[PDB]
């Protein structure tokens, strides 16, 4: 219920990849200025410092654009990665033993990393992590910085 991210109606795949990046964005405008990110991309996404994923995506400077990780994404290993691909790297990445269930409950791949990458809402469902931060922090750092920088 926002113009930004997430409307109701029924919740595409773009506004939920821009909700993804609006993660950076703060305004969702399409694009992360580096002020928005400033907390932002370091952290809730790369832990540390957001100079990888800044630098790698854009590479001179470091604005990240919705559409454009749309045809990054398309193009990074993350799109390329079927259920088997992204069950070794939920568990080698995202450390969700949960697998099994998960995998046979929605079946997730590189669709199914930016999709899941926003809210536990959309990913859990039956019995996935019941720490709802802990379930989102896992999945948006790993699914996040999969269809990002993969
Ligand atoms: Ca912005």
């Amino acid at each position: 219920g926002s113009h930004m991210a997430s409307s109701e109606d029924e919740k595409l795949s773009f506004e939920a990849v821009r909700n993804i990046h609006k993660l950076m964005d703060d305004d969702a405008n399409g694009d992360v200025d580096v002020e928005e990110s400033d907390e932002f991309l370091r952290e809730d996404l790369n832990y540390h410092d957001p100079t990888v994923k800044h630098s790698t995506f854009h590479g001179e400077d470091k604005l990240i654009s919705v559409e454009d990780l749309w045809k990054a994404w398309k193009s990074s290993e993350v799109y390329n990665w079927t259920v088997d691909e992204v069950v070794q790297w939920l568990i080698t990445y995202v450390e969700l033993p949960q697998y099994e269930e998960t995998f046979r409950k929605l079946q997730l791949s590189g669709h199914a990393m930016p999709r899941l990458a926003v809210t536990n809402t959309t990913m859990t469902g039956t019995v996935l992590k019941m720490t709802d931060r802990s379930h989102r922090q896992k999945l948006q750092l790993k699914a996040l910085d999969t269809v990002l920088f993969g």
